[PDB]
């Protein structure tokens, strides 16, 4: 019911925030690696 509904929306939303963050950090890892290899 209503409590479970809020629960699944929260799960979806927290996952969205997570995947966005880790996708950004993976991009950053690759940028950093490339910058460091220019030493």
């Amino acid at each position: 019911g209503s409590n479970e509904k809020v629960e699944l929306q929260e799960l979806n939303d927290r996952f969205a925030n997570y995947i966005d963050k880790v996708r950004f950090l993976e991009q950053q890892n690759k940028i950093l690696l490339a910058e460091l290899e220019q030493l």
